């Protein structure tokens, strides 16, 4: 029957499931250990592997398919989708047309582009070199789309066939492959200058023509035109800045563009959900993306991806909570508006030199915690590439797979384990709330500034926001280490209802921002939103002209010198305010005048508090970073900014290194320092545990029942997380600490794996201290 789903898991012949995989390519693994491979999967508890399908693989020459193995074992798809299906597992597969991979060309043939070299996407002065990684291509070329869909009517008849709804084991088809224009759209003026796009009345001309009038591209370009075809593409950063943002824009268009085609053709052959990974490699640039699909009806599952080290050891510490809360804010925000189950369809477990537990189980344990409870590990299975489709690692795809290319198991399977336990025995984790008190605002052409590394000519503020913003001294950074989940929300499709949701609102300003936004975030404040701006207040609207409308509103005037790029010429500055004694800032301070005074350098004001309407704005003159130390004065003034604006958290710690995410009737507790934490939780009106403290003896994830049932007793709190539940068995792990307490709501029998060393009965709960080698089952 069918393949469905609620928003939070897909749902086969109407069971709830939770996809929880691994990535074994086939055509990268030998024939002879498929099964094998295959069959740990499921020993470690994965229900899913996902695989690409690579045109070059299949296709070797024009006309010459290959989909059983005739030419090379490892091109029998059919026989991989027969195997799959026979051992139980369900199958994402990814047809493409282009897979990345580090597979030769992305999964495009070579024979198509020594054919057909004009699909060849251009620089502005000319081809792109021949020899580079991933050819990129014209995705709107008509001869490129022409082979693609000869590629699509080869493959999708088969894929048509293992469908869940044709009676095989694929429940999800995914479109292409984090379409990024060949990752080239990480340069304002590397493609594409290929004739389709710039030629008169092209894709360029089109795309303005019907995103923009004249008049609109005079004021904004700041020119006189009297046709838009006099507008040439901009090819450098003399140009005015709306410009190359448009330019960046008509991109992510042309990527669009490519993606309803291959839906349209995907849509003749599949009744399954279709699904898409990190469109243009962006985060913020996916308001162009929702907006597309909504306007364009293409119901299309958002997915979503974490790599965090490339060819170096795995680094996955502290320093990462900025970014990792950024995408999965970002992504949450979207599936959420989408009505789609969140899914990671590439969990990095592989392309590090070594991934250690505790740091793959901090990234892995991060995934469900900030609410993305469907998980796919990539690359599970380690390969081996064929002569000829070598791309960026020559012989080897085995770089610490969980399972190697000996069929080894490495030490990163240990937290991959118990996660699947745990999502499999707590479905309802899945529907559980993330009631964030608190947002940041992204400002999505800051993206693309950021993205470039470019500062515009008179800009006062750097762009560098990697460091100030999202890295890992970055002010998300040191929001997550201040116990401040947040959602994100873009600044350009919010409403003010939806911002009204927010008791706080952060917002990071550089010199320009839309009129419309400028606006808005007034009127959150005026309606009782309490607004956090910094390190300025834009003096500029999205045309580059004078416009200080959220400057006016607020009454306050934030004057410096310009921010500095040079490292040698960026000054230190010690700031205090009440309770806070030289709280380090780096780069330029500015004066903030106007308002009630928080903090100052010596003489100088540099943050003031506004009160506007019902609401309020903390205005500050400095770049609020991440700092870690002792005196931990970073911290303890963003606890003051939020108790001088009233925003309330669900909860209290007693060690403030102990990292919380409530999610309803479950909390994510996350230790993501190199050392123990140990101490109690207040939330929903409890504090537990109360017979000893909750000890993570180094780095790692728990997440605790607060008041779940299961059958007929209810876990009040536990200090170790379930991970199994049978007819009155419920088995608990923590690997963080040899002593557990469990509150329950039920009778009794005993402990296995575990001894009982303290117990109490107040009413109808009883309580036990149970010392245990990292797991335990209790009998009821
Ligand atoms: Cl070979």
């Amino acid at each position: 029957m069918k393949v469905t789903h609620d928003g939070k898991l897909y749902i086969v012949e109407g069971e709830k499931i939770v996809v929880y995989g691994g990535t074994l390519q086939f055509f990268r693994v030998p024939r002879d250990a498929w099964r094998d491979r295959l069959e740990k999967m499921k020993k470690h508890g994965l229900n899913t592997v996902d695989t690409y399908v690579a045109w070059n693989w299949h296709e070797p020459e024009e006309g010459k398919f290959d989909f059983i193995g005739e030419t090379h074992p490892q091109r029998d798809l059919i026989g991989f989708l027969e195997l799959a299906q026979d051992l139980g597992l369900y199958v994402i597969i990814r047809p493409g047309p282009y897979i990345c991979g580090e597979w030769k060309n992305g999964g495009i043939p070579e024979w198509l582009i020594n054919k057909h070299p004009e699909i060849l996407a251009r620089g502005p002065n000319g081809p792109l070199p021949r020899d580079i990684y991933y050819p990129p291509i014209t995705y709107l070329h008509p001869t490129y789309l022409g082979y693609v869909m000869k590629w699509y009517e080869q493959v999708f008849p088969i894929i048509k066939d293992y469908l869940y709804t044709k009676g095989g084991p694929i429940i999800n088809v995914t479109i292409d492959d984090e379409p990024s224009y060949w990752e080239t759209i990480f340069q304002a003026f590397l493609t594409d200058y290929n004739d389709v796009v710039v030629k008169p009345n092209g894709l360029w001309h089109k795309w303005l023509r019907e995103t923009f009038s004249l008049d609109q591209l005079e004021e904004r370009y700041k020119g006189k035109f009297s046709d838009y075809t006099e507008i040439a593409p901009p090819k450098d950063f003399s140009e005015p800045l709306p410009k190359i943002i448009d330019w960046h824009h008509f991109k992510i268009w042309m990527t669009n563009e490519y993606v309803k085609t291959l839906y349209h053709k995907i849509q003749e052959y599949v009744d399954v959900p279709v699904s898409i990974l990190d469109p243009y490699l962006l985060l913020a640039a996916w308001r162009h993306f929702y907006n597309y699909i909504r306007k364009n009806n293409l119901d299309i599952h958002l997915w979503t991806e974490f790599w965090y080290s490339f060819y170096r050891s795995f680094d996955f510490k502290e320093d990462r909570l900025g970014h990792v809360y950024y995408k999965i804010g970002t992504y949450r925000y979207y599936v959420n508006k989408l009505n789609t189950p969140p899914l990671s369809i590439e969990t990095q477990s592989s392309l590090a030199n070594v991934i250690e537990k505790d740091e793959a189980e901090l990234l892995y344990g991060l995934l469900p915690s900030l609410g993305i409870h469907n998980i796919n590990y990539y690359l599970y299975v380690g390969g081996e590439n064929p002569r000829g489709y070598e791309s960026h690692n020559g012989v080897t795809w085995d770089v610490y797979s969980p399972i190697g290319l000996d069929g080894s198991e490495r030490q990163h399977v240990e937290p991959i384990k118990w996660i699947g336990e745990f999502l499999k025995a707590n479905k309802d984790f899945a529907y559980s709330p993330f009631n964030a008190k608190v947002a940041f605002a992204m400002y999505e052409p800051y993206e693309a500034l950021n993205l470039w590394g470019h500062r515009p000519e008179n800009f006062k503020e750097s762009v560098n926001l990697n460091e100030y913003l999202f890295g890992e001294r970055g002010l998300l950074t040191l929001l997550a280490m201040s116990n401040v989940p947040f959602d994100v929300i873009d600044l350009e499709n919010t409403t003010v209802e939806e911002m009204l949701r927010y008791e706080q609102i952060w917002v990071y300003s550089l010199d320009f921002m839309g009129r419309e936004v400028q606006d808005k975030l007034a009127e959150y404040v005026e309606k009782g939103g309490n607004l956090v701006i910094l390190p300025m207040l834009p003096y500029l609207d999205e045309n580059l002209n004078e416009y200080r409308k959220l400057e006016e509103f607020l009454g306050v005037k934030v004057e410096g010198e310009p921010a500095r790029d040079n490292v040698r010429l960026i000054p230190f500055v010690s700031v205090d305010a009440d309770g806070i004694d030289r709280m380090i800032v780096r780069n330029v301070v500015r004066e903030v005048k106007g308002g009630e005074p928080i903090a100052w350098v010596e003489d100088k004001v540099v943050g003031a508090i506004v009160r506007k309407g019902k609401g309020s704005a903390v205005i500050l003159g400095f770049r609020l970073q991440y700092f870690s130390s002792y005196h931990d004065m970073h911290r303890k003034f963003v606890d003051k900014i939020l108790e001088l604006q009233g925003v309330e958290r669900d909860f209290k710690v007693t060690d403030r290194d102990m990292i919380v995410i409530p999610r309803g009737n479950y909390l994510a507790v996350i230790n993501p320092r190199g050392h123990a934490v140990k101490g109690r939780i207040s939330y929903n009106g409890i504090e537990f545990p109360k017979l000893i403290e909750l000890e993570m003896k180094n780095r790692g994830v728990l997440f605790l029942p607060v008041n779940v049932k299961y059958g007929s007793v209810e876990v009040v709190y536990s200090t170790a997380t379930v991970t199994r539940y049978e007819d009155g068995k419920i088995t608990f792990r923590n690997h963080l600490s040899n002593t557990a307490e469990v509150a329950i709501k039920g009778d009794v029998e005993g402990v296995e794996n575990g001894e009982v060393v303290e117990k109490k009965q107040e009413g109808e709960v009883t309580t036990l201290v149970i010392r245990h080698p990292g797991e335990f089952v209790l009998l009821l």
